[PDB]
């Protein structure tokens, strides 16, 4: 039933799109920080796809995770760990999600996806 | 420079595969436990594909990982968190790797890489 797809040119990969929606998790895998200002994450179910812009001056530091949860997950913000999309809730569960994280160019430099086959 | 890769059928994925060339990690992404009794991995560097097989009886509960040390890496084994390969020593450095997990069956149900590009 379940598939998975997941891709990354680089330090920072995308590490898990949650089942019953709530959160994206994002991490680097490098040893070298990672400054993600201006970056973007687009996450595609079906016909929308909602961009998350990262602040200006959001460094992901080596070997550590942010987790990007709705407004409706009922976890707050404790930057730079966690973090809250404004405006946007659950996006729900049984839709096949596939979500990009783009860089301030606008290169793809990572990618992950949940396909549901049956 | 490095790039990554990843797909999963099932419950078990591939997490990480370690650059320093010292351990195979993965996950139990679902909730589900899975038996994980006579699966095989086989790590594909160049042309060699050495494999490690699983216990009869091993169980990757809900969100929980195993990571296959090496031998030489210093670590003992505790399970069911960490594992030993027995006689397989580092992997190295700058080599392209890839780690395929296969079910008792003998299908695949994950897939790795790390490629390394100057």
């Amino acid at each position: 039933s379940i598939s998975h797809s997941a891709s990354a040119t680089g330090n920072v990969c995308i590490e898990e799109i949650d089942v019953d929606g709530k959160f994206i998790r994002l991490k680097n895998t490098s040893e070298q920080d990672q400054p993600m200002g201006g970056w973007e994450m687009i996450r595609k179910i079906g016909d929308t796809s909602v961009s998350y812009k990262y602040t200006s001056r959001y460094v992901l530091k080596a070997g550590q995770t942010v987790t990007i949860w709705a407004a409706n997950a009922g976890v707050t913000a404790s930057p730079p760990t966690d973090l809250i999309w404004k405006n946007q809730n659950s996006w729900g569960t049984g839709e096949d999600v596939k979500v990009i994280l783009k860089n301030s160019q606008g290169e793809e430099v990572a990618q992950r996806s949940t396909v549901f086959k049956t």
